[PDB]
C-alpha cells in the first residue's frame, strides 16, 4: 500500500513517479509526451505488484489488478469480452473520478501462451487498447503496469507497447538486512541472533523468501511451545535460522539471474 513500507527500490520508485506520477501532478510539463504502459520485469517476490500498488496509492489513483492467466479464457469472444471490459472500466473510474486509473496485469506473458488467432486476436485487441491509451482528445488517464516473471517470453509487438522497462532485483545485502529486522521486528530474538550475518547469508534470496525464512524460524519456536505445553514461545535464536537455512535455498538460480541481467543488457 505505501512507498514507505517498500524496502529497496529508491531507484525504482523515482522511475514511476518519473513516469506516472509527476505526468499526472503536472502534464504542462510534458509537450514532448510520455509513456502509458510500464513493464517491471524480474524474479519473483522482489516487489513488482508492492511497487505498482505503492504508486496507486501515491496518486491516490483507481487500482485495478488483473491477472493475465485469468483473462485468457479458452472461448473466443469471452477474452475479447475481458480486454475490452477492462480498459471500459479503468476509462470510465479514470472520468468519474477525474484522476488517473491503474490497471496492474501480472503474469503479462501468460497474454503469449495458446489456449484455444484466437489467442492471437485477443494479443491484438489489447495491443490496440494500449495504443489507445496515449489519443489526446480521451478526458481519462489509464496507466497500464505489466509484470512478468520471464520478460523473455514476450515478443516485438508487444514489447513495443511497453516504452518504460523498469528491472526490479533481487535485495541486495544491505536491503535484505532491513527486510530481515522489518520482519523479524514483530517477534522475539534470543540476543545471540546477528541480523548482518543473515544478511550475508541470505545472498540470493528473494524479499518474500527472507519473510518466510523467518515465518519458518518463528515456526519452530511455536511448534515447540505448543508440543511441550508453554505459555509464550522460545526465542528465536541463531541456529534456529541455520537450521531452516540448511533446507531453504535460494527461490531463483544462478541461470535465470543471468537470463534477467541478458535480458536487461537489451531492450
Ligand atoms: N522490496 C520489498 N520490500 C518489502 N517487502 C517486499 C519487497 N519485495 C517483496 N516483498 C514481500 O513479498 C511479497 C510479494 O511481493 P510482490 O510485491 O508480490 O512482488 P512480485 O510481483 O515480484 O511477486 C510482498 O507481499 C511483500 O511482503
Amino acid at each position: 500500500v505505501t512507498l514507505n513500507e517498500i524496502v529497496g527500490l529508491e531507484d525504482v520508485k523515482e522511475a514511476l513517479k518519473e513516469a506516472v506520477v509527476y505526468p499526472s501532478k503536472r502534464p504542462d510539463l510534458f509537450p514532448l509526451g510520455w509513456p502509458r504502459g510500464i513493464l517491471l520485469y524480474g524474479p519473483p517476490g522482489c516487489g513488482k505488484t508492492m511497487i505498482a500498488a505503492a504508486v496507486a496509492n501515491e496518486l491516490d489513483s483507481e487500482f485495478i489488478h488483473v491477472d493475465a492467466a485469468s483473462i485468457m479464457s479458452k472461448w473466443l469472444g469471452e477474452a475479447e469480452k475481458n480486454v475490452a471490459k477492462i480498459f471500459k472500466t479503468a476509462r470510465e473510474l479514470s472520468k468519474k473520478e477525474n484522476k488517473p486509473a491503474i490497471i496492474f496485469i501480472d503474469e503479462l506473458d501468460a497474454l503469449l501462451a495458446s489456449y484455444t488467432g484466437g489467442e492471437a486476436r485477443v494479443r491484438n485487441q489489447f495491443l490496440k487498447e494500449m495504443d489507445g491509451l496515449a489519443d489526446k482528445n480521451e478526458i481519462s488517464k489509464v496507466y497500464v503496469i505489466g509484470a512478468t516473471n520471464k520478460p523473455w517470453r514476450l515478443d516485438e509487438p508487444f514489447l513495443r507497447r511497453f516504452q518504460k522497462r523498469i528491472y526490479i532485483t533481487l535485495p541486495d545485502k544491505a536491503h535484505r538486512l532491513e527486510l530481515l529486522k522489518h520482519y523479524s521486528s514483530k517477534v522475539k530474538l534470543d540476543p545471540n541472533v546477528n541480523l548482518e550475518e543473515l544478511a550475508e547469508l541470505t545472498d540470493g534470496y528473494t524479499a518474500s523468501d527472507i519473510r518466510d525464512i523467518v515465518q519458518s524460524a518463528h515456526m519452530r519456536v511455536v511448534k515447540e511451545m505448543f508440543e511441550k505445553n508453554l505459555q509464550e514461545p522460545r526465542a528465536i535464536n541463531m541456529d534456529d535460522f541455520r537450521e531452516v537455512l540448511k533446507v531453504r535455498k535460494p527461490s531463483v538460480n544462478q541461470d535465470m539471474l543471468k537470463a534477467y541481467a541478458a535480458w536487461h543488457e537489451k531492450f
